[PDB]
């Protein structure tokens, strides 16, 4: 009797038709996921937004419950699993050091990195795999620059962080040693920035103060690693998805070639339109009985709030299925909302603006080097994107 | 400048959002297929119906053209490769023998075969592969019945026919040997039926006459074996896809369990809704310059008419993306239209109605035996449906 969920087919970026049907007829409904408990699905923009910004919906039970999810393991911990007030303290300290200014300051280095990755693609010659060569490379190198990892070490961060990808084919024993080595490096680097501060993020976290608090050694170390993981896969996938769309939606490519000044606005409109997630935001749990648009969610029931479906909700975005690079307003939920709203978002926007800008500067004739019927899509089951994008230009 | 086409991915039944965009803004557009010549893609119901019904679009050049298509080899020949008047002669004789009345008379043996397969499937315990044990078994056995293959040879016949499926893992030599034996067998049976007529279809085809004309020895053979192939894979795949939908859409399962008399209507509505083909109907070729929606289609250009998109057109079907078993009217194009309209359609309706009726009658708790997200999909590249459907009940 609950619907089998996810609805989205991972082999592509198409929004499941069942969402539009639910948004009209059963905006809060019962779903059964591949693993974990039955849950409530929330689909409309107002409701998704209410849920994510209502402190009555918490994340803390995720530490002990059998969470609704697509994969048999549970991934627990980090900032996304924490509730106010301990969440709030870490976040206040991180957003103090990790500011929009600091994001903006990395644009010139992000462009240099993107151009170097295109040079390497030019050198290997066509067709070249935009996924392996650019999308999987840029986000992790940019995050290494943000944190302050010396560039001599960026190659091997890339290799370690690759073990933490939901698409990775690694043994659990290889992934564990990748994690031990990553942590050991970062703990060492935090210790070097303590004794001798630089202008990088690790130094600024070591010395951030709020009221009278500061991050502890372990907090620093978890938060640095977390930012790397949080920052990598989601950015890589969304680059791969945006290029894929530029290659398959010709009116969109033409527009941004004609008017590159529309790129920042195009990044917001694609973040809105691409239903990136296979399913929803990580489950929230009702702290007490709450009524949501006539349906009572009892205390402790999990809620799956779809930002995907929300961002395509006709009541909020007129002609919601149209990509309109000049759409205003565009208050989308693609970076979340409320206390857990993406703290990487100013940087992710810079990376996505730079990726588009540079790719269209360098490879304006870019297109798929294979038929779409032969694209391989990711079956990681967390985000939707291509495994390889062979391109010609 | 042409888009790559097909847009659909093979691994599911998702209808590409680009189809709706083209239906609104570019209902006749240039595309490039994975193999063969560039072509015109037609997507509105009116237009696809007009193409398929209009004698100016012929199939004869398929015999010598580099046809737009999804697999490297070409499958040419059979009735579908013919034009009036030779097509007309063959068809008139076939539908003389192969009547709606003959197809209905097979309902009670189809039910018996279906119960037998349910019994065999139940005996292998749960979970059971609904595809291998039921969907790939019913259509070929019923075509065997239709033709008058004696029931003792259905198992061998099923093994030969199996070699012709687009999913088949056979070598070239294996497929040739299967064809050669299937030809000799069918040859032998035709001769046996000429000497001693029975009430089966092979007998009716030997005896059928029209304006004093009749089928030759070679024609009969190729029509007989042609009916087996046209009738096997498509009905098997549509069984699999209908049952997959019933197991994943609980309200649809519920309505048909409550009201089995809705089944006929449901088979129509699902035939409409399911974009069974990866791509379009096989290409038609304009005999002379034709205008279609104000775009000039030059003589000889291939024309890809998407019955998948047509059946999903909002201009024809209110709420076209919604499955409504009581949809009326439902003038869908899932069995083609015009002179090459599916001539097995009455029998396919019988098989699909029987497949639903017997499974829901015997296994009313049937449901997936693994998460939908873990289903494996066919990569035959022609029709879409699951490779395997582990079920429990
Ligand atoms: C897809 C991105 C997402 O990926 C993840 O959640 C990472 C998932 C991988 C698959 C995990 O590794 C697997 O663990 C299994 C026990 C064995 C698998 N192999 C060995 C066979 C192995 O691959 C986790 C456990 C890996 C470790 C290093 C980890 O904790 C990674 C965390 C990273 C989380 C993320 O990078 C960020 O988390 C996501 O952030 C989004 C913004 C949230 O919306 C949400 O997205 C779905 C949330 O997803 C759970
Ligand atoms: C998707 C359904 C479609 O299947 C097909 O079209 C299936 C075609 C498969 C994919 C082909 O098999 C491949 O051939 C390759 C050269 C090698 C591959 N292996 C060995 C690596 C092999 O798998 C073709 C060649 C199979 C042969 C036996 C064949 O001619 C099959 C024809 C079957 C046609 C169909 O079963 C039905 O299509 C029929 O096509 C005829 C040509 C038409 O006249 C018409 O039949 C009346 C039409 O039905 C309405
Ligand atoms: C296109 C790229 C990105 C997308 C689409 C994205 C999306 C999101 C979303 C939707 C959330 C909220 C999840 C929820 O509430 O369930 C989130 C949180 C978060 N993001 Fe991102 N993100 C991206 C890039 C980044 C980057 C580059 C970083 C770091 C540099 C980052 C760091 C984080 C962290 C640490 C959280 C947890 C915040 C908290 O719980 O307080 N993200 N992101
Ligand atoms: C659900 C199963 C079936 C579906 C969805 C289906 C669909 C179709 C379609 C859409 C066409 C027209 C294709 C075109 O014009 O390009 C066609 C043709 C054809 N069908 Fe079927 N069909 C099915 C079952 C059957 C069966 C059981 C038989 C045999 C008894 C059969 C025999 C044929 C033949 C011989 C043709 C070619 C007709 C001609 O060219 O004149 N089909 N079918």
């Amino acid at each position: 009797e609950p619907r089998a969920y996810p609805f989205n087919d991972v082999h592509g970026l198409t929004l499941a038709g069942r969402y539009g049907e639910l948004q009209e007829t059963e905006p809060v409904s019962r779903v059964r996921p591949p693993y974990g408990e039955e849950a409530w699905l929330v689909t409309r923009y107002e409701d998704v937004r209410a849920v994510l910004g209502d402190g009555r919906f918490v994340r803390g039970p995720s530490m002990t419950r059998d969470e609704p999810r697509t994969r048999p393991e549970m991934v627990k911990g980090g900032l996304l699993s924490m509730d106010p007030p301990e969440h709030s303290r870490l976040r206040r300290l991180v957003v103090k050091a990790f500011t929009a200014r600091r994001a903006e300051s990395l644009r010139p280095r992000a462009r240099e990195i993107a151009h170097e990755l295109v040079d390497q693609m030019a050198a290997t010659g066509q067709p070249a795999d935009l996924v392996a060569m650019f999308a999987r490379q840029l986000p992790v190198r940019v995050i290494c620059e943000l944190l302050g990892v010396p560039s001599a070490d960026h190659d091997r961060f890339t290799r370690w962080s690759g073990a933490f990808l939901s698409t990775a084919e690694v043994t659990a024993e290889e992934m564990q040693e990748a994690a031990e080595q990553a942590y050991a490096y970062m703990g060492d680097l935090i210790d070097r920035r303590r004794k001798e501060p630089t202008d990088d993020l690790v130094s600024a976290l070591v010395q951030a103060r709020d009221q009278q608090d500061s991050l502890s050694e372990q907090e620093l170390l978890d938060l640095a690693i977390g930012l790397l993981v949080a920052g990598y896969e989601s950015t890589t996938t969304q680059i791969a998805d945006f290029v894929y769309l530029l290659m398959t939606r010709p009116e969109l490519r033409r527009q941004l070639l004609d008017r590159p000044e529309l790129i920042p606005s195009a990044v917001e409109e694609l973040t809105r339109w691409v239903p990136l997630g296979v399913g929803t935001a990580v489950p929230r749990y009702a702290v007490e009985d709450v009524t949501l648009r006539g349906v009572t969610i009892r205390a402790g029931e999990p809620v799956l709030a779809s930002t995907g479906a929300a961002n395509r909700d006709q009541a909020q975005f007129p002609d919601a299925d149209r990509i309109d690079v000049d759409r205003t307003p565009n208050q989308h939920l693609g970076f979340g909302h409320g206390v857990h709203h993406c703290l990487g978002a100013p940087l992710a926007r810079v990376e996505l603006q730079v990726a588009l800008e540079v790719l269209l500067q360098r490879l304006p004739g870019i297109r798929l080097g294979i038929p779409e019927t032969q694209l391989r899509w990711s079956e990681g089951m967390l985000l939707r994107g291509p495994l390889e994008l062979p391109v010609v230009w």
